[PDB]
């Protein structure tokens, strides 16, 4: 139904691309429906190399369980596939409670950019909260433009 | 332009999800142009991977590569990793220009997660961006409910060519049905 077809919109900055060495700086989260209304927006937290690592970890994962099913929802967000690299390393129970599939809004601006080259042209940050929602914006730009 | 609209479509079947512990054992690579047409069909090759890493496998990976006869082929092969990552490299460069093609497949990030690890060399040739044809699975589930199941069922066993065309077959479904 409805739930397990929500969406746990993430967005995270990290020093590097480089699993065994880099690092975790600022993460976001929040909620939507499969329609990308706006469910519920969690915190936006500084970590330390302000809050630690493990305390993040149990805020986000505390957000996430009152908001949806556990194992059913899927990781979205602008090139969600690097930070879930990084989730699924440093918060493996936060990851625990979601799919394995993402909802990759960069898999989309792909397939804009090679079959929908005019839409793509006018195709549309401070916090990783404003760019998760910058995010759903260019998701909703592409359900509008480019899908039937 | 053309050449780097190209898309690298891998699969690849592993000893299990546990990026420390297990192996790749099986790979497959296809190239598409930037219309899903099909232009090449790379290597398949079974790599040689330890008796213990084998026998000590998820009651998954044991039972689904046992039946699809690939743990077998596994312990005939001599072909290692950094052989297929060479003949998996070399069959890339021959077909696409260096780091301008997406990595494309069925949450392909998975298959980039031991590629990234195992044949990083392989991963250099490609762009950083992946296709993952399981963002457009999740989006037509949610948005294209009526054609969502008129999609045909994945039928292939874990063979990494099968599950490739498979990969290919249900992203160009999407495009003919729920893109406009
Ligand atoms: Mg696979
Ligand atoms: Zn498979």
């Amino acid at each position: 139904g409805a739930m397990a077809q929500r969406m746990v919109w993430v967005d995270l900055e990290m020093t590097g691309l480089d699993i065994e060495k880099d690092q975790i700086i600022e993460m976001a989260c929040l909620i939507t429906d499969s329609d990308l209304n706006i469910l519920a927006e969690g915190p936006n937290l500084i970590i330390k190399q302000t809050i630690t690592l493990q305390q993040a970890e149990y805020e986000f994962l505390s957000f996430v369980r009152q908001q949806t099913p556990p194992g059913l929802c899927p990781l979205a967000g602008n090139s969600v596939h690097e930070d879930k690299k990084f989730l699924d390393k440093y918060m493996p129970q936060f990851m625990k409670h979601l799919h394995y599939r993402i909802i990759d809004v960069s898999t989309v601006k792909e397939l804009c950019r090679r079959w929908y080259p005019e839409e793509y042209e006018f195709a549309p940050s401070h916090r990783a909260l404003d760019a998760i929602s910058e995010s759903i914006k260019e998701l909703q730009f592409y359900r509008n433009n480019i899908f039937k």
